[PDB]
């Protein structure tokens, strides 16, 4: 329980694959760390675990520096995908198994497999062997040994991408449940953001090595950092359109659309380091455009795209006022064919902006679900 | 080409994979095979390709039949995941220009399989790489049969199509056609993100187009429901279907279902909440668009929309909803 990473650094050589993290996971935390294949997250998590050395920085869990610890004194369990359960174990032992060599009543045994075996869809395979299962259910068995077990840490790498659509959906919802009630330490990490959203109490975002920002769920969607964030928090991506400032006032930052469409508007954020002439980048995610019965700033353009998810409709729109395609949501059926003219409004207090660097001009709209000023 | 099966039948000993699967696929038609994995998916692509062998019934690439034909000979090409990186420039420049897969392109097979080719992509990747595929066959009409586990992908590529229970064809029809109107409770659990609410309900009258149900609360209310009545038999044990969106907010009330918080999920552009209703199993799961702000704990209450229920006979087949929904036919 409680992990803190000090600074930790990793490399390979010149290579460097994790700068400087630093993170306080409090005790009981969920935490997930998300971003591309390559940021470094199994790195991470198999610095914690004690599998890869730490290059510099300090690793403290439960107050004490693990940094030279072996794996198995550390106080962690760890599941990853497409794990290899033991060929000449029942169902049932590759469960218990991680709960016998740390010692344990067989009654204490019996009932927690039970339980967990329960939970994830396999009460009816506890005699069988892992040869006679699917890789869903395989991959089932080895995320229960880790429950079975309950260390004071766990460590979930990437454990559902195994599983069809709909059991991973399941899954989430299992391990939610279970967090709640065993309340230890988690620390869970995917490539995939919906999952991120779903489980975390906070989450973090790895770019590249870097910790791109570090905060709760909504933190991140409503207000990201920077480029980065921006574009990976959030299903179908933010829209980002090239602007150039035109004028700065108190926490207010005047742009000027692009190509023909010079149209110049006002964004209730922060003008800290922004300066005029400067080329950003606007941000507004699909699900925050307008209708258009009057926005008082309206693109118009040419459906290319209309995708018909039953629950909504995601339109794909071209603007004379020429780029990429303005990706639309709107709620229930929306009737449109692939080659109409739709027109979408853009609302201020909904842009995000980004300076050349990629950093972000803090939004000053207030959010509902984050703690705000005033 | 256009492919096309007729009693179609796999069998390997006593174990059939294929269940007289009749499928008429159009030329230029891109059609998707959603299931379970281990519901016959693969076996179908294979048959189709030659791979495998049918056990009885007819395969039809166009105007013929390949049930008997070599592999190199039906001319139908695929793809997984990943790949094994005057004429010949003037296609591939040209193939290049519709858009690894490309490779299959320019041998410009009859009909175009694939195989779960999103497979070990990361979600973002999967994203991008669909609408991709969309695009190359807005650009490229030929025939493509593409095989998958994920209902999303179904739902966001497919011209037709197809849901495989267990060997079985459990329905075929276009996106809407499977979302709107399901024709048992297998395809209505199946298609549509967050899983449709099933709730146990006895009948306690029928009409023309109609029939009454009750809800398992103590108020066991009773509603009437716009679906056809041919086969409801008064007290008979039902399932209504619901799903999480189209649950109503409140404030437009109308039927009420109220009960107490148990999970919350923000999503940003959506909020999805369970709730337990004091009378039924199995929290309802509703969605709401944007930030909604209730703890856990808290009583909230939503409505129930009698045109947008489905209903369930004991067998798991549907009677037929009859109201119109936009971007459905009939
Ligand atoms: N033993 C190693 N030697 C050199 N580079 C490594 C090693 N292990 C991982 N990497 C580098 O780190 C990245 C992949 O591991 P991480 O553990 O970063 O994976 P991911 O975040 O995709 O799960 C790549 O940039 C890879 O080249
Ligand atoms: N050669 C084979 N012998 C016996 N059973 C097979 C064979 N190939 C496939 N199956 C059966 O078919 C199912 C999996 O293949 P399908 O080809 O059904 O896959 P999926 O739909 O998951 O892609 C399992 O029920 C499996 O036992
Ligand atoms: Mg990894
Ligand atoms: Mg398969």
């Amino acid at each position: 329980a409680s992990v803190q990473l000090q600074n930790v650094t990793k490399a390979w050589g010149e290579v460097v694959v994790s700068k400087d993290i630093n993170l306080d996971i409090h005790e009981g935390e969920f935490v997930v760390f998300v971003g591309p294949s390559g940021c470094g997250k199994s790195t991470l998590l198999r610095m914690i675990a004690g599998l890869e050395t730490i290059t510099s920085g300090d690793l403290f869990i439960g107050e004490k520096r693990m940094n030279d610890t072996p794996p198995a004194e550390r106080g962690v369990g760890m599941v990853f995908q497409s794990y290899a359960l033991y060929p000449h174990l029942s169902v049932a032992e590759n469960m218990s198994f991680g709960l016998k060599l740390a010692g344990a009543k067989k009654e204490v045994i019996n009932q927690r497999v039970n339980q967990v075996a329960e939970v994830l869809q396999l009460a009816h395979l506890l005699d069988r062997k892992p040869k006679a299962l699917s890789g869903g259910q395989r991959q089932r068995v080895a995320i229960g040994r880790t429950l079975v077990a309950e260390p004071s840490v766990f460590l979930l790498d990437e454990p559902l991408s195994n599983l069809d659509a709909a059991l991973r959906v399941q899954m989430r919802i299992e391990i939610s449940r279970l967090h709640k009630r065993l309340g230890r330490t988690m620390i869970y990490v995917t490539h995939d953001q919906v999952e991120a959203m779903t489980l975390a109490d906070k989450i973090v975002v790895l770019d590249a090595g870097r910790v791109a920002q570090v905060g709760k769920p909504l933190e991140l969607y409503h207000y990201p950092a920077d480029r980065f964030v921006a574009g990976f928090i959030g299903s179908p991506k933010m829209n980002f359109l090239p602007v150039k400032v035109t004028a700065t006032a108190i926490d207010q930052v005047q742009v000027e659309l692009p190509m023909p469409n010079r149209q110049q508007v006002w964004l209730p954020v922060e003008s800290r380091d922004v300066q005029v002439g400067a080329n950003m980048s606007l941000g507004i995610r699909p699900e925050h455009l307008l209708p258009s019965d009057i926005a008082d700033v309206i693109l118009e353009g040419e459906v290319q795209v209309v995708e018909q998810l039953g629950n909504e409709t995601q339109i794909h729109i071209q603007i004379p006022s020429i780029r990429q395609n303005l990706v639309y949501r709107q709620n229930d059926v929306v009737l449109v064919e692939e080659g109409a003219t739709f027109a979408i409004g853009l609302p201020p207090e909904r842009c995000h902006l980004f300076r050349e660097d990629g950093t972000a001009c803090r939004r000053l709209h207030k959010e509902p679900g984050v703690a705000s000023a005033s």
